[PDB]
């Protein structure tokens, strides 16, 4: 369901340490969409920046090349 551009995004999560916090707005949409896909998981949902963490799918998506 995700595009190659999303693969670039999900791999970035790993390059940032495994967690990726995004403030919000349209930028956060693909992140939560990956949550819907099961690649990301939003645990600490703060009004500052929502913290997304990699799942096993998100890890497999990073290994996907």
């Amino acid at each position: 369901m995700a595009t190659a551009d999303d693969f670039k995004l999900i791999r970035d999560i790993h390059s940032t340490g495994g967690r990726r916090q995004v403030f919000g707005s349209r930028e956060q949409k693909p992140f939560e969409d990956l949550v819907d896909l099961g690649w990301l998981k939003r645990s600490s949902v703060d009004s500052r920046a929502t913290h997304y963490q990699i799942t096993e799918r998100g890890t497999s998506a990073a290994l996907r090349s």
